[PDB]
């Protein structure tokens, strides 16, 4: 699987079923028909304590980790019962700045997305995670093209050192708390995993209010290869899934 003509995503259903499934992400957030929910609680992010270890080029995106061994940096409160762990965050991003971000806002596409992965601690681990229906948390977040993000330069001074599918590189000390927006303001559904195995076991949060990036900044994202080294040059662009079908469920505010 990838994002290509022969191997996109409307190619995914041949294997990972689920792709056509009832529950599926992302999706088309109206606002005019997006429900204001009065008993949404506040976000409730606790990052302080985070520790980065990592990040590696997967193939079809680079994912910072995190040591999820403790409660160290955790998201609670909004429509979350319990406390969920962060594991790690990703990008989504186009090739141009007209495209990139998976989720949209009364169709409206940013030119990426950031998803920080979390999961609910009553499972044990990841992978126990990914088996139930509230299993976890994505926040979403929205970047736009304008001023320079300081909190995400760290980020891509790295890209140049995992190029290629299959490398990473030690990524200590990253405060994930440079990545937020100044309002928590969000709207929340019930999704899944946006890349195979596509698993509905998401309760996915997306912020209102996006961070500006600068240029150049995602210009360095489109410098990745979704290709092993010593492959053909294929540059890691347009790894977003198209909107799916909302079908029935209910897109909430907290505002
Ligand atoms: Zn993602």
């Amino acid at each position: 699987w990838g994002y290509g003509k022969h191997n996109g995503p409307e190619h995914w259903h041949k294997d990972f079923p689920i792709a056509k499934g009832e529950r599926q992400s992302p999706v088309d957030i109206d606002t005019h028909t997006a429900k204001y929910d009065p008993s949404l609680k506040p976000l409730s992010v606790s990052y302080d304590q985070a520790t980065s270890l990592r990040i590696l080029n997967n193939g079809h995106a680079f994912n910072v980790e995190f040591d999820d061994s403790q409660d160290k940096a955790v998201l609670k409160g909004g429509p979350l019962d319990g406390t969920y762990r962060l594991i790690q965050f990703h990008f989504h991003w186009g090739s141009l700045d007209g495209q990139g971000s998976e989720h949209t806002v009364d169709k409206k596409k940013y030119a990426a997305e950031l998803h920080l992965v979390h999961w609910n601690t009553k499972y044990g681990d990841f992978g126990k995670a990914v088996q139930q229906p509230d299993g976890l948390a994505v926040l979403g977040i929205f970047l736009k093209v304008g001023s320079a993000k300081p909190g995400l330069q760290k980020v891509v001074d790295v890209l140049d050192s995992i190029k290629t599918k299959g490398k990473s590189a030690d990524f200590t000390n990253f405060d994930p708390r440079g990545l937020l927006p100044e309002s928590l303001d969000y709207w929340t559904y019930p999704g899944s995993l946006e890349t195979p195995p596509l698993l509905e076991c998401v309760t996915w949060i997306v912020l209102k209010e996006p961070i500006s990036v600068s240029s150049e900044q995602v210009l360095k994202f489109r410098k990745l290869n979704f290709n092993g080294e010593g492959e053909p040059e294929e540059l890691m662009v347009d790894n977003w899934r198209p909107a799916q079908p909302l079908k029935n469920r209910q897109i909430k505010a907290s505002f």
